[PDB]
């Protein structure tokens, strides 16, 4: 089945066309005058030339002016002193926003296997403010299989040929397609060809008709998840920071650079729900494969994964990309890394935020090993110390590893206490775990394929530098973090517990906080919507300025 | 040999330290008061803690205030009502600019085989305006082999240990190193260790001493070329636009996106002289391998290289990167592509500029083949038509191909007239051309290695769509280009001659122009300095806003 949506008055409101009407009233012009001038000449008039791509919007403005003068002349009325078609359309175009419920329905239909398309009468926009529209189309168009624009195909609704062209690109028969439009005249040829047609006035009634005919719930459905990433559709970047070390990243959006740093044992892909949201919010997102992971290099030496070297390489990464600063947002081990970036390279850090991981200053009077002992839930970290032991258990069955790890707070385990005595992470774990509700089998297989390259040696080495990190961290014991900073705690992270962050204000006076209840350790995919809301509010506040 | 430069008062002026003096005068304070408060406590004072990285600049401010109060108390003077150390240093830091002649000397020394370094007493900067400094250090640091900062190594000049640390990272003996500094006290330990030392007051005298001791001309040398790109040091991006098509690009900088499009038969690397300049000027540069080239995909089908498909893929490229617009700058075939982007996708084009290639509207009354015949210098294009003929000649000896093509206007040939009758491009060409003054043997071998992947089939296919491009271009004959536009002509391009652009104002009313005399077809490497000046002035005018 197929579903086809118009843009103006359907996926975007208010219909620019509906501004003519409101404008007429405001200026106290005769009803319909502006709409009349707009369509004047029908098939051979200025506006049809515009919609077929014969001329640009800026060439059209003067033509529209002329039609307005002729219409006012005929109607025996005068147009206002500073009457300006340029200004009127600027405002109408800018006012138009995405109709979220209609978009949501479109996403549901595609998710359930429909091929979807936007078919729109539109123009080539060369106005100085054309970027606003450019941004609208971009956001919408990514959610659809096809976008057919009159000005690119040289055809316009309601000409019968464009409907045949639609069916051809849909590779579907008319009876297999639903077509939604707010303009009855433009529906007729669709109906004539035999497709199901919906006349959109109010969105809710339209979606009622739409769910009735497709047999799929579209109205009053549960809150959808944020948009995710298809790895194959992303821009992949590669930067050599040292002769044998290259960092891979995925990049999306424009605006202030935002560098996302994942935890153990994860991937750039762990940010899949924030990447599109942050980009759409006006940021240039750079989601790293951290050293040891995925398409980034994974040298064997333990020392290659100490915080001092990892931080230095992140600075080099910025240097090579030509960035003086980025905002750094980290989760888990990535969260610890970003605190040290703030502490040692404040000049390069526009702002810093950590999910789950608190900033804990080094204790100069206690070995890090001792500190780890003094906390039952930290037992698995000692298990990780001896090279080879954990690698073997984690690498044995990768699908099992990730299905056991990536689980919501209710779906547990694992129980990271008494792991050493038990003799392993999964010693009490099923061979074939159920799939957690947070992930799909396909998402799990992505992580599986990523870890086939380098395995767990690199990732585990992040844990094998306790003494070295402690020494380096001690150098910072006189400092405070005084750049913009955000700490997000997760109620149900049973290792990185919210109370671990209780004293951070001592080191970070102006610290801002967020808190997510009913949220386990895997914050980004556990509660993506709330994560996105927290980060975006904080970015627009403390980074973007 | 090695050369080591201080930052403040050497590679950057004025020395922030020299603001204390000017500030004292402006406020009519006792001479030296501010400088005294700044150094108070010597080895154990607040400022030494700052320079060793014990505390940040923002923690230091209050300490400096206190020292100022104590000094004024002792001197029996009062400090002004709104005396503010924060404000004073903000201004001093911002005023500091790169000392271009000193940098130039450093570049020459490195070019001639010196290992170079910056050794600086500096601080961890967590001020709200820290990015200004971040940007200074970034620009400087890329030109040096090492940067040693006191606050990162926990040592400060003039402590003897930092000089030993310098020598260790230089891997050189004292007698092999020259050390330039504006502070005599900081030179002594260097001199004591036996290195050559230069006390920098005025830059010119310092460079006089420097050239005398190195035996290399540093003063009043010819204008250097702009900074180039080392392919291994760049960020490389990859985007799949279609199942079998991926576009590779190099990316540098932040700010408005600027997409550079090369010509035939070139590479992203053809922009090597503009990439660093444009980034430094405040743009995010994306230099493409165009379809058919380098690390981009090279499908065999001729139709894959028509303008309609190439343009559509560039739009998809923007879509996947999350960019609503980019400025498009093209040269040669890239220049033609960018004109069509402006014409068919104005919404996505922030601004458009072409080097050499004029915009020539399609002639609806003449086949493109006919038009090509009507111009002797276009003869080589007919030679290119039949698949396989030109590929064989261009692929036979790649080094020869590029050494013959990439030549300044005086160093010619080739003579692209009567190529068909002659039976080939190089039929009158030497087997082993001399190396043009525009390129090095190493640059030539880069192009050689790039074309080993896909050869010339893809690139030649750009020429094999004359009829198809003409048909598509005819659809635009009613339009004008009304977005910001720049045409740069080159006096000595004997194919894309400046007079070919004479009527462009008819189609592009607000067209801006640049013109480069004594410039051949290979504009970017022929006259990189002037290209950079023209583009940057136009960007800051018509794109950046
Ligand atoms: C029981 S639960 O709440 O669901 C939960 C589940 C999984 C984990 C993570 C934790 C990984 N992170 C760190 O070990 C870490 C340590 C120090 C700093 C510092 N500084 C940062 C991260 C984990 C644990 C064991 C694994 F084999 C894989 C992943 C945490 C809580
Ligand atoms: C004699 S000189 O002045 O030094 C000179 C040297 C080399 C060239 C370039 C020209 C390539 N470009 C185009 O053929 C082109 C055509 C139409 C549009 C359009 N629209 C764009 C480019 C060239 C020519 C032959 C080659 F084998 C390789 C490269 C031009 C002038």
């Amino acid at each position: 089945r197929a579903a086809v949506f118009d843009l103006d008055g359907v996926l975007a409101l208010p219909a620019v066309f509906g501004v003519l009407g409101r404008t007429e009233e405001a200026l106290a012009l005769p009803r319909g005058l502006l709409n009349d001038a707009f369509q004047k000449g029908g098939p051979e008039g200025a506006t049809t030339r515009l919609m077929k791509g014969e001329i640009t919007l800026s060439q059209w403005i003067p033509l529209m002016e002329e039609n307005c003068r002729k219409c006012s002349e005929t109607a025996k009325v005068c147009l206002p002193k500073n009457f300006s078609i340029k200004e009127i359309f600027d405002k109408a175009i800018s006012a138009r926003k995405i109709n979220r419920p209609m978009l949501q329905a479109a996403l549901m239909l595609r998710k359930k296997g429909f091929t979807t398309a936007i078919l729109t009468n539109t123009w080539l926009d060369d106005r100085a403010e054309r970027d606003g529209l450019a941004q609208l189309m971009c956001e919408l168009k990514m959610h659809f299989d096809f976008l057919i624009e009159s000005c690119q195909v040289g055809m316009v609704k309601p000409e019968p040929q464009i409907y045949k062209f639609l069916l051809d690109t849909l590779k579907a028969s008319p009876s297999e397609v639903v077509f939604l439009d707010d303009i009855g005249a433009n529906l007729k040829p669709a109906r004539d060809l035999g497709m199901v047609t919906i006349l959109v006035q109010d969105t809710d009634t339209a979606l009622k008709e739409l769910e009735k005919v497709t047999g799929i719930q579209l109205l009053n459905t549960p809150a959808p998840l944020p948009t995710s990433c298809n790895p194959s559709d992303m821009s992949h970047g590669y930067v050599t920071v040292k002769p044998r070390v290259r960092l891979h990243f995925v990049e999306l959006g424009s605006g202030p650079a935002v560098c996302l740093c994942h935890g153990f044992p994860e991937s750039w892909y762990s940010w899949r729900y924030q990447i599109p949201a942050l980009a759409q919010a006006g940021y240039r997102v750079l989601a790293m494969d951290m050293k040891g992971y995925g398409e980034s290099s994974a040298p064997p030496e333990i020392e290659e994964y100490c915080m001092e070297v990892l931080c230095k390489e992140m600075v080099t990464f910025l240097d090579k990309l030509g960035l003086s600063q980025a905002v750094f947002i980290g989760h888990d081990w990535g969260g610890m890394l970003v605190w040290y970036m703030a502490l040692f390279y404040p000049e390069r850090v526009r702002a810093v935020a950590s999910l789950n991981t608190p900033f804990i200053p080094a204790n100069p009077n206690m070995s890090p090993l001792e500190s780890i002992k003094a906390n039952p839930v930290f037992d698995y970290q000692l298990y990780f110390q001896e090279p080879g032991v954990a690698e073997a258990e984690l690498e044995q069955n990768l699908s099992r590893t990730f299905k056991s790890l990536f689980r919501a707070s209710d779906e547990s385990v694992l129980s990271m206490h008494k792991v050493c005595e038990a003799g392993g992470l999964f010693v009490n774990s099923p061979e074939e775990p159920s799939l957690s509700r947070m992930v799909t089998e396909e998402e799990i297989q992505f992580y599986v394929q990523q870890f086939k390259k380098s395995g767990f040696r690199g990732p585990l080495n992040w844990y094998r530098n306790m003494e070295r990190n402690w020494k380096w961290a001690c150098k910072s014991l006189g400092r405070k973090i005084l750049i913009p900073a955000l700490m997000v705690t997760a109620e149900k992270d049973f290792v990185l517990v919210p109370q671990m962050s209780q004293h951070m204000e001592d080191w970070i006076p102006h610290l801002k906080r967020g808190h997510i209840e009913d949220c386990g350790h895997w914050t980004q995919m556990d509660k993506p919507t709330e994560v996105n809301q927290i980060l975006i509010k904080w970015l627009d506040s403390d980074a973007r300025n």
